[PDB]
């Protein structure tokens, strides 16, 4: 219980410019601590946004940069935080990807508008404050059937 | 004499921000080609401003962070690439850190003011033309007696 406080703020420097995010560790300690200790190690740094998908999300966070791999801090995938004050209701919201219950990992999407039907299926632990154009920047390339941008845009770090 | 252009600007992704330089691949082509293609190769990726100098220069490129390490793209150091129109007159100019006369390496400084006691003694290949505010953050860190920052301040990566 005593303990040090998590970071309540990161700034993520990609291929197209600085996207700041707060957090929200209160609701959300575990999804919090996982994401900004990979930050902190470098963890992600050089993925992908390897799905980009304009009028919907950009998802990122994968080591092997095409949705299959990446892992929690813990090795083990961690448990879902929802909350009903924490909605994908507005656009540039942070959550968590996953393949179903309790398995959040390491990848993460961005919105670029309000997603509601992933409330209480995606853990929201964050949204962007500022760099929200750069978002839409990485929402508008061009990319492939399968959503991946013919051109790499990347996380080049994130810190704190 | 068929080749393909010099990159001419960069953005540089540090922990304080982003600087936006412009380079002199006409006037100093193999200085511009050395250091573009270390950014393009993510040489640079995590160096330290291992040498901070409030009211003159921040300087950084050295994979050792201590100012005794770096080679150029060729693998020996290379010439110097002076040119009478290309002067450190004023703030924010982009040059090779040396140890004499043609012995260019990896390592380079920005100056926050005009330093002409430098000219023809370091190759002036660039100059900041947005985030000024972020070199003279760096510039203004708290250093130890030999002028390194007691926070790392680290090159994240050099985009194009
Ligand atoms: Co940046
Ligand atoms: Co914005
Ligand atoms: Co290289």
């Amino acid at each position: 219980s005593a303990t040090t406080s998590l970071p309540e703020n990161v700034i993520m420097h990609t291929t197209l410019g600085d996207i700041h995010m707060k957090l929200y560790p209160e609701e959300c300690p575990k999804t919090v601590e996982n994401f900004t200790t990979h930050c902190r190690n470098g963890y992600y740094d050089n993925h992908l946004f390897h799905r980009v998908i304009r009028g919907f999300m950009i998802q990122t966070g994968d080591p092997l940069g095409d949705g299959t791999g990446g892992q929690s801090i813990w090795g083990r995938e961690f448990e879902d935080e929802f909350h009903k004050s924490l909605r994908h209701d507005r656009p540039f919201t942070l959550s968590m990807a996953n393949a179903g219950p309790n398995t959040n990992g390491s990848q993460f999407f961005i919105t670029t508008v309000a997603t509601p039907w992933l409330d209480n299926k995606h853990t929201v632990f964050g949204r962007v404050v500022k760099g929200m154009d750069v978002v839409q920047g990485i929402e508008k390339v061009k990319t492939d059937k399968n959503d991946r941008p013919y051109q790499d845009v990347k996380i080049l770090n994130v810190t704190v």
